[PDB]
Protein backbone atom coordinates (compact mmCIF):
# COMPACT_ATOMS: atom_id res chain seq x y z
CA UNK A 1 0.00 0.00 0.00
CA UNK A 2 1.98 2.93 -1.19
CA UNK A 3 -0.19 4.95 -3.01
CA UNK A 4 -4.04 5.20 -1.41
CA UNK A 5 -7.27 6.75 -3.07
CA UNK A 6 -9.03 8.78 -0.27
CA UNK A 7 -12.64 9.75 -0.29
CA UNK A 8 -15.06 11.06 1.80
CA UNK A 9 -18.19 12.94 2.32
CA UNK A 10 -19.15 16.11 4.07
CA UNK A 11 -19.74 14.37 7.70
CA UNK A 12 -16.37 11.86 7.41
CA UNK A 13 -14.42 15.24 6.10
CA UNK A 14 -14.06 16.18 9.68
CA UNK A 15 -11.14 13.64 9.75
CA UNK A 16 -10.04 14.38 6.07
CA UNK A 17 -7.22 16.47 7.00
CA UNK A 18 -5.70 14.66 9.83
CA UNK A 19 -6.11 11.46 8.22
CA UNK A 20 -4.09 12.18 5.23
CA UNK A 21 -1.24 13.63 6.79
CA UNK A 22 -1.18 11.15 8.91
CA UNK A 23 -1.04 8.62 5.71
CA UNK A 24 1.42 11.29 4.09
CA UNK A 25 3.84 10.98 7.26
CA UNK A 26 3.63 6.68 6.69
CA UNK A 27 4.76 7.39 3.71
CA UNK A 28 2.28 7.03 1.16
CA UNK A 29 1.08 9.28 -1.58
CA UNK A 30 -2.85 10.18 -1.50
CA UNK A 31 -4.52 10.77 -4.52
CA UNK A 32 -7.31 13.34 -3.10
CA UNK A 33 -10.38 12.18 -4.21
CA UNK A 34 -12.93 14.77 -2.56
CA UNK A 35 -14.94 16.12 -1.17
CA UNK A 36 -13.70 19.01 -0.23
CA UNK A 37 -15.68 21.03 2.21
CA UNK A 38 -18.28 20.27 4.86
CA UNK A 39 -21.23 21.35 1.66
CA UNK A 40 -23.96 18.41 2.06
CA UNK A 41 -23.13 16.00 -0.38
CA UNK A 42 -23.30 12.14 -1.54
CA UNK A 43 -21.24 9.25 -0.21
CA UNK A 44 -21.62 7.22 -3.45
CA UNK A 45 -20.12 9.31 -5.49
CA UNK A 46 -16.62 9.25 -3.88
CA UNK A 47 -17.21 5.52 -3.37
CA UNK A 48 -17.29 5.40 -7.08
CA UNK A 49 -14.28 7.56 -7.53
CA UNK A 50 -11.96 5.50 -5.03
CA UNK A 51 -13.40 2.19 -6.00
CA UNK A 52 -12.61 2.66 -9.83
CA UNK A 53 -9.17 3.96 -8.63
CA UNK A 54 -8.47 0.66 -6.98
CA UNK A 55 -10.24 -1.90 -9.23
CA UNK A 56 -8.57 -0.01 -12.40
CA UNK A 57 -4.68 -0.43 -10.58
CA UNK A 58 -4.19 3.09 -10.87
CA UNK A 59 -3.47 3.27 -6.77
CA UNK A 60 -2.79 0.27 -4.86
CA UNK A 61 -5.62 0.71 -2.04
CA UNK A 62 -8.41 3.25 -0.58
CA UNK A 63 -9.41 4.58 1.90
CA UNK A 64 -13.10 6.29 2.63
CA UNK A 65 -14.59 8.19 5.53
CA UNK A 66 -18.29 8.91 6.54
CA UNK A 67 -20.71 9.18 9.56
CA UNK A 68 -19.96 5.23 10.12
CA UNK A 69 -18.40 4.54 6.93
CA UNK A 70 -20.86 1.67 6.24
CA UNK A 71 -22.51 3.23 3.66
CA UNK A 72 -19.39 4.39 1.88
CA UNK A 73 -17.92 1.02 2.11
CA UNK A 74 -21.55 -0.90 0.91
CA UNK A 75 -21.15 1.15 -2.39
CA UNK A 76 -17.48 0.44 -2.86
CA UNK A 77 -18.04 -3.32 -2.37
CA UNK A 78 -20.81 -3.27 -4.96
CA UNK A 79 -17.66 -3.26 -7.41
CA UNK A 80 -15.77 -5.98 -8.72
CA UNK A 81 -12.47 -6.43 -7.60
CA UNK A 82 -13.07 -4.66 -4.23
CA UNK A 83 -12.87 -6.03 -0.79
CA UNK A 84 -13.66 -2.83 1.60
CA UNK A 85 -13.40 -3.39 5.07
CA UNK A 86 -15.86 -0.66 7.78
CA UNK A 87 -14.20 -1.51 11.42
CA UNK A 88 -13.82 0.74 14.63
CA UNK A 89 -11.06 -1.37 16.02
CA UNK A 90 -7.76 -2.33 14.59
CA UNK A 91 -8.07 -6.49 14.65
CA UNK A 92 -10.51 -6.30 12.33
CA UNK A 93 -8.73 -3.89 9.82
CA UNK A 94 -5.69 -6.26 10.22
CA UNK A 95 -7.47 -9.81 10.05
CA UNK A 96 -9.05 -8.16 7.00
CA UNK A 97 -6.10 -7.61 5.08
CA UNK A 98 -4.43 -10.87 6.54
CA UNK A 99 -7.14 -13.53 5.46
CA UNK A 100 -9.81 -11.51 3.28
CA UNK A 101 -6.76 -9.46 0.81
CA UNK A 102 -8.65 -6.43 1.54
CA UNK A 103 -8.22 -3.27 -0.69
CA UNK A 104 -10.20 -0.76 0.69
CA UNK A 105 -10.90 0.57 4.44
CA UNK A 106 -13.48 2.81 5.73
CA UNK A 107 -14.70 3.97 9.05
CA UNK A 108 -17.01 6.79 10.68
CA UNK A 109 -15.94 9.96 12.23
CA UNK A 110 -19.08 9.70 14.17
CA UNK A 111 -17.95 6.40 15.58
CA UNK A 112 -14.14 6.46 15.97
CA UNK A 113 -12.00 9.22 17.23
CA UNK A 114 -9.16 10.82 15.47
CA UNK A 115 -6.12 8.35 17.04
CA UNK A 116 -8.26 5.51 17.44
CA UNK A 117 -8.58 6.13 13.19
CA UNK A 118 -4.81 6.30 13.00
CA UNK A 119 -4.52 3.54 14.52
CA UNK A 120 -6.84 1.68 12.63
CA UNK A 121 -4.91 2.54 9.71
CA UNK A 122 -1.98 1.63 11.38
CA UNK A 123 -3.54 -2.21 11.22
CA UNK A 124 -4.49 -2.03 8.05
CA UNK A 125 -1.09 -0.58 6.16
CA UNK A 126 1.15 -2.68 8.34
CA UNK A 127 -0.44 -5.85 7.46
CA UNK A 128 0.13 -8.66 4.61
CA UNK A 129 -2.50 -11.04 2.88
CA UNK A 130 -1.75 -14.36 3.59
CA UNK A 131 -2.74 -16.25 1.37
CA UNK A 132 -2.71 -20.15 1.58
CA UNK A 133 -5.60 -21.90 2.93
CA UNK A 134 -7.55 -18.29 2.68
CA UNK A 135 -7.45 -17.85 -1.33
CA UNK A 136 -10.29 -20.53 -2.21
CA UNK A 137 -11.92 -18.16 0.38
CA UNK A 138 -11.10 -14.97 -1.55
CA UNK A 139 -11.90 -16.94 -4.83
CA UNK A 140 -15.41 -17.83 -3.58
CA UNK A 141 -15.82 -13.68 -3.36
CA UNK A 142 -14.84 -13.43 -6.88
CA UNK A 143 -17.31 -16.35 -7.75
CA UNK A 144 -20.15 -13.97 -6.46
CA UNK A 145 -19.25 -11.43 -8.79
CA UNK A 146 -18.95 -12.82 -11.77
CA UNK A 147 -22.33 -14.67 -11.60
CA UNK B 1 -37.46 -7.63 11.00
CA UNK B 2 -39.77 -10.60 12.09
CA UNK B 3 -38.17 -13.34 9.80
CA UNK B 4 -34.89 -13.82 9.59
CA UNK B 5 -32.33 -15.49 7.86
CA UNK B 6 -29.15 -17.04 10.27
CA UNK B 7 -25.80 -17.96 8.80
CA UNK B 8 -22.53 -18.86 10.38
CA UNK B 9 -19.18 -20.51 9.91
CA UNK B 10 -17.38 -22.51 12.40
CA UNK B 11 -15.78 -19.67 14.08
CA UNK B 12 -19.25 -17.45 14.24
CA UNK B 13 -20.30 -20.85 15.28
CA UNK B 14 -19.20 -19.82 19.21
CA UNK B 15 -22.11 -17.10 19.55
CA UNK B 16 -24.46 -19.60 17.32
CA UNK B 17 -26.54 -20.96 20.37
CA UNK B 18 -26.91 -17.36 22.17
CA UNK B 19 -27.40 -15.18 19.22
CA UNK B 20 -30.23 -17.43 17.98
CA UNK B 21 -32.07 -18.26 21.74
CA UNK B 22 -31.74 -14.35 21.87
CA UNK B 23 -33.59 -13.48 18.65
CA UNK B 24 -36.37 -16.27 19.39
CA UNK B 25 -36.42 -14.38 22.92
CA UNK B 26 -37.73 -11.46 21.21
CA UNK B 27 -40.18 -12.66 18.65
CA UNK B 28 -38.12 -13.06 15.77
CA UNK B 29 -38.40 -16.08 13.66
CA UNK B 30 -35.09 -17.56 12.78
CA UNK B 31 -34.51 -19.34 9.92
CA UNK B 32 -31.18 -21.38 10.07
CA UNK B 33 -28.48 -21.95 7.06
CA UNK B 34 -26.02 -23.42 9.40
CA UNK B 35 -23.56 -23.97 10.30
CA UNK B 36 -24.05 -26.37 12.73
CA UNK B 37 -21.14 -27.55 14.51
CA UNK B 38 -17.38 -26.28 14.81
CA UNK B 39 -16.00 -28.19 12.30
CA UNK B 40 -14.18 -26.30 9.72
CA UNK B 41 -16.01 -24.71 6.81
CA UNK B 42 -16.20 -21.69 4.36
CA UNK B 43 -18.07 -18.63 5.17
CA UNK B 44 -18.99 -17.66 1.73
CA UNK B 45 -21.75 -20.50 1.57
CA UNK B 46 -23.73 -19.53 4.19
CA UNK B 47 -23.18 -15.92 3.61
CA UNK B 48 -24.90 -16.87 0.00
CA UNK B 49 -27.75 -19.01 1.85
CA UNK B 50 -29.04 -15.88 3.52
CA UNK B 51 -28.45 -13.28 0.69
CA UNK B 52 -30.39 -15.62 -1.62
CA UNK B 53 -33.03 -15.45 1.16
CA UNK B 54 -33.27 -12.18 1.72
CA UNK B 55 -33.06 -11.03 -1.69
CA UNK B 56 -35.17 -13.30 -3.09
CA UNK B 57 -38.00 -11.67 0.04
CA UNK B 58 -38.01 -14.95 1.49
CA UNK B 59 -36.53 -13.16 4.82
CA UNK B 60 -36.91 -9.46 6.41
CA UNK B 61 -33.22 -9.68 6.91
CA UNK B 62 -30.20 -11.71 7.62
CA UNK B 63 -27.74 -12.27 10.42
CA UNK B 64 -24.08 -13.19 9.77
CA UNK B 65 -21.38 -14.00 11.85
CA UNK B 66 -17.33 -15.10 11.47
CA UNK B 67 -14.36 -14.36 13.49
CA UNK B 68 -15.26 -10.24 12.28
CA UNK B 69 -17.72 -10.50 10.27
CA UNK B 70 -16.23 -8.35 7.51
CA UNK B 71 -15.32 -11.33 4.95
CA UNK B 72 -18.54 -12.79 5.35
CA UNK B 73 -20.64 -9.56 5.23
CA UNK B 74 -18.27 -8.38 1.95
CA UNK B 75 -19.48 -11.58 0.56
CA UNK B 76 -22.91 -10.80 1.35
CA UNK B 77 -22.74 -7.16 -0.01
CA UNK B 78 -21.49 -8.81 -3.74
CA UNK B 79 -24.93 -9.92 -4.01
CA UNK B 80 -28.05 -7.88 -5.52
CA UNK B 81 -30.07 -6.17 -3.65
CA UNK B 82 -28.32 -6.60 -0.60
CA UNK B 83 -27.32 -4.03 1.83
CA UNK B 84 -25.01 -5.72 4.87
CA UNK B 85 -23.51 -3.62 8.01
CA UNK B 86 -20.53 -4.94 9.62
CA UNK B 87 -19.90 -3.15 13.14
CA UNK B 88 -18.54 -3.96 16.97
CA UNK B 89 -20.97 -1.17 18.36
CA UNK B 90 -24.84 -0.32 18.43
CA UNK B 91 -24.64 3.16 16.89
CA UNK B 92 -23.38 2.10 13.42
CA UNK B 93 -26.15 -0.72 13.21
CA UNK B 94 -29.06 1.61 14.20
CA UNK B 95 -27.88 4.39 11.40
CA UNK B 96 -27.32 1.62 8.95
CA UNK B 97 -30.68 0.72 9.37
CA UNK B 98 -32.04 4.82 9.40
CA UNK B 99 -30.04 5.77 6.54
CA UNK B 100 -28.73 2.65 4.50
CA UNK B 101 -31.91 0.27 5.01
CA UNK B 102 -29.65 -2.22 5.53
CA UNK B 103 -30.49 -5.80 5.58
CA UNK B 104 -27.71 -7.98 6.83
CA UNK B 105 -26.29 -7.76 10.22
CA UNK B 106 -22.63 -9.68 10.51
CA UNK B 107 -20.36 -9.45 13.64
CA UNK B 108 -17.18 -11.19 14.62
CA UNK B 109 -17.03 -13.67 17.50
CA UNK B 110 -13.63 -12.46 17.75
CA UNK B 111 -14.26 -8.75 18.34
CA UNK B 112 -16.86 -8.32 20.56
CA UNK B 113 -18.70 -10.05 23.25
CA UNK B 114 -21.84 -11.75 23.56
CA UNK B 115 -24.06 -9.31 25.66
CA UNK B 116 -22.42 -6.45 23.43
CA UNK B 117 -23.17 -8.74 20.34
CA UNK B 118 -27.20 -8.79 21.96
CA UNK B 119 -27.25 -5.11 22.22
CA UNK B 120 -26.04 -4.27 18.61
CA UNK B 121 -28.58 -6.99 17.19
CA UNK B 122 -30.92 -5.35 19.15
CA UNK B 123 -30.46 -1.94 18.03
CA UNK B 124 -30.18 -2.74 14.62
CA UNK B 125 -33.52 -4.69 14.79
CA UNK B 126 -35.21 -1.86 17.25
CA UNK B 127 -34.60 0.74 14.05
CA UNK B 128 -36.75 2.35 11.16
CA UNK B 129 -35.79 3.03 7.83
CA UNK B 130 -36.17 6.86 7.41
CA UNK B 131 -36.65 7.45 3.91
CA UNK B 132 -36.44 11.14 2.60
CA UNK B 133 -33.08 12.23 1.39
CA UNK B 134 -31.93 8.51 1.85
CA UNK B 135 -33.41 7.29 -0.96
CA UNK B 136 -31.45 8.62 -3.43
CA UNK B 137 -28.24 7.35 -1.52
CA UNK B 138 -29.56 3.82 -1.44
CA UNK B 139 -30.98 3.98 -4.97
CA UNK B 140 -27.30 5.00 -6.33
CA UNK B 141 -25.64 1.80 -4.51
CA UNK B 142 -28.30 -0.17 -6.50
CA UNK B 143 -27.49 1.93 -9.53
CA UNK B 144 -23.91 0.79 -9.37
CA UNK B 145 -25.53 -2.89 -9.57
CA UNK B 146 -27.01 -1.95 -12.03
Amino acid sequence: MKKIAFGCDHVGFILKHEIVAHLVERGVEVIDKGTWSSERTDYPHYASQVALAVAGGEVDGGILICGTGVGISIAANKFAGIRAVVCSEPYSAQLSRQNNDTNVLAFGSRVVGLELAKMIVDAWLGAQYEGGRHQQRVEAITAIEQR
